[PDB]
């Protein structure tokens, strides 16, 4: 059985945000037909981040994502060989991130190598001055093309007095073996920050994520 019922994962981050160099290393687990997952990170190099813990939070795995038994896992198929993806992160503001991954694994652990680069923060935003409080539960679109499959999520960023700071995502996810297309589906998805160091140089995150189908 290539994904078991529970397993654990090692992350790799690395990138630049306004300037800034920085990385990041995680250790994380969780119950890939459950959808739930937790993560332990430390900040490796360039801590303390001068930015929001939060840009880089979901950048931080879809195999732990429940699927019906209805809708083709591409996820869960595209082991051992596993698979890559891109995204790029628009920000109402016109800051802009993008992000890149390989995902592989070993025997019980998944390998996720990712990099980052996110710019046009203005200095004195919420991204450069700390002011977010977390990311709204949201719904991922994806769809199948050429056997990749895309994403699209309008994601807000809860702020410090009340507000929201709007971003747009949009995901390419690609297998490294061609597998079974799913159809047009959606992923509901929780994602928080449960705990974290004074500067934000320990942090650890936990989240859901629940497949079903489109309207």
């Amino acid at each position: 059985s290539v994904i078991a019922k529970q397993m654990t994962y090692k992350v790799y981050m690395s990138g630049t945000v306004n300037g800034h160099y920085f990385e990041v290393e995680g250790d994380g687990k969780g119950k890939p037909y459950e959808g739930e997952q937790t993560v332990k990170l430390t900040v490796t190099k360039g801590g303390p981040l001068p930015f929001a813990w939060d840009i880089l939070s979901p950048q931080l795995s879809i195999p732990f994502t429940k699927y019906p038994e209805d809708i083709p896992d591409y996820f869960k198929q595209s082991f051992p060989e596993g698979y890559t993806w891109e995204r790029s992160m628009n920000f109402e503001d016109g800051a802009v991130c993008t992000v890149s991954n390989d995902s592989s694994i070993q025997g019980n652990c998944f390998i996720y190598n990712v990099k980052i680069s996110g710019e046009n923060f203005p200095p004195n935003g919420p991204v450069m001055q700390k002011k977010t409080q977390g990311w709204e539960p949201s719904t991922e679109r994806l769809f199948a093309r050429d056997g990749m499959l895309i994403g699209n999520d309008y994601m807000a960023l809860k702020l410090e007095g009340g507000g929201h700071y709007l971003c747009e995502f949009k995901s390419t996810y690609k297998a490294k073996k061609p597998v079974r297309m799913p159809g047009r589906h959606e992923i509901d998805r929780k994602l928080d920050v449960t705990s974290h160091n004074r500067d934000y140089t320990s942090v650890e995150q936990c989240e859901i994520a629940i497949a079903r189908h489109s309207l």
